[PDB]
């Protein structure tokens, strides 16, 4: 992913829910994730792309 992909997450907590646009950069998503050690990520899955759906062995 780009490290300006937006990665839609809630703040179940807060109930701040950041998708679209409004999701966090990919990039800030680490740092945002640990302001928020409270939040979920609304979508996990991003696209599912290459052989990334060949088995679930994220090696690299």
């Amino acid at each position: 992913l780009d490290p300006d992909t937006r990665i839609p997450v809630i703040n179940l907590e807060d109930g701040t829910r950041l998708v679209g646009e409004d999701a966090p950069k990919n990039k800030d998503l680490v740092e945002w994730l640990k302001l928020h050690p409270t939040y979920t990520v609304d979508m996990p899955s991003y696209v599912p792309k290459n052989a990334d759906v060949l088995f679930s062995s994220f090696q690299k």
